[PDB]
Parts: structure tokens; sequence; C-alpha cells
């Protein structure tokens, strides 16, 4: 709700994906087509206005030196446009539009390799116990039950009492804890 909260939120209530968007986001200044849609959505989705995400999303665009108002003649419609689509459901994000190179979005956990997928749950600080049990059922395409261990890993609870199947649903569910 809280536009400069937006930083610390991805670190405690986002699920990997949306973390990952997020990161994508502030570092490169730009995302590219699938990612604006499935954050912008979520963003949507955990409650931010039509006048923050304009400013959310022009104020990052801009800080990749880009022209103010190309960006409102070339990207503002589909974030207004998008207040009047339906947030991103876990098999929606899994089951289409698989990232490319250069693409952010996707499920971590369906779209990273192993190798990329345990490395970055290194860099958040996950238990060596954790990432060899996501690493088992990723293999096993248990994808959203390894989304909810990590969700009890970074919550420090023993069962996210929840079946998973929707990003704003973990936001939700983390959020109620924290
Ligand atoms: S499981 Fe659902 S929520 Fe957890 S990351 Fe993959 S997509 Fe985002």
């Amino acid at each position: 709700i809280s536009l400069d909260q937006i930083d610390l939120l991805s670190t405690k209530s986002f699920p990997p994906c949306m973390r990952q968007l997020h990161k994508a986001l502030r570092e490169n200044h730009h995302l590219r087509h699938g990612g604006r849609m499935q954050y912008g959505l979520f963003l949507k989705g955990i409650g931010l206005t039509l006048e923050q995400a304009l400013q959310f999303w022009k104020q990052e665009f801009i800080k990749g030196k880009m022209d103010p108002d190309k960006f409102d003649k070339g990207y503002s419609y589909n974030i207004r446009h998008s207040f009047g689509y339906t947030p991103f459901s876990c098999l929606k994000i899994i089951l289409s539009n698989p990232p490319s190179q250069g693409d952010y979005h996707g499920c971590p956990f369906r779209h990273s390799d192993p190798e990329l997928l345990k490395q970055k749950l290194q860099s958040y600080k996950i238990s060596p116990g954790g990432i060899s049990q996501i690493l088992d059922l990723v293999k096993g395409t248990h994808y959203q039950v390894a989304c909810q261990k990590y969700f009890e890993m970074i919550h420090n609870v023993d069962d996210c009492g929840f079946s998973l199947n929707h990003p704003n649903q973990f936001f939700c569910e983390s959020q109620r804890i924290l």
C-alpha cells in the first residue's frame, strides 16, 4: 500500500516470482512485456491504486533515461487499461508465456534450471536443508509446494496452512503473519 515499502515487502511477502521481477525492475529500470504484465497485475492485486502504479512504473522507467513523454506515449496506456485484467495465477504463470533471454517473469521453480534456482535460494539465505527439499519437489514438478516450503522457511513456521495456487494468495497469507 505504501510505495516506499515495496523494496522491503519484496523480501518478506512477495513469492519468488514477484521478488525476482521487482529485483530485475530495480536493476534494469525496465521490464519486457511478459514481466510488466505479471508484476503489474500482481501489484494491482496487492492493492496499489492506478495513481501509485503510474508513479511507480514511470519513476523506475525514467531512471533508465527514458523520455518521460515517451513513457506515456508507449507504456502508460496498458497500465491504465490494466486497472479497469485479472492477476495471474500460478498455473497461468507456470503454463503460459515461457520466459526467454532477457525475460524475468514466469515461475522460478518451473523456469529457472536447477542450479540457478539453487543459487537464487542461496542468495535468499534459505537453509541448505530447505534448498535440498525444494530441489526434490521441483524435480517432481511440485512447483507450488516448493513455493510453500519457501514460504514456511522465510516465515519460520511448520505449515503454511494453505494450498498455494496464486501469487497474491502467498502475499496475503504472508501479510497475515508478519
Ligand atoms: S509458485 Fe506460484 S507463486 Fe510461488 S513462485 Fe511459482 S508462481 Fe509465483
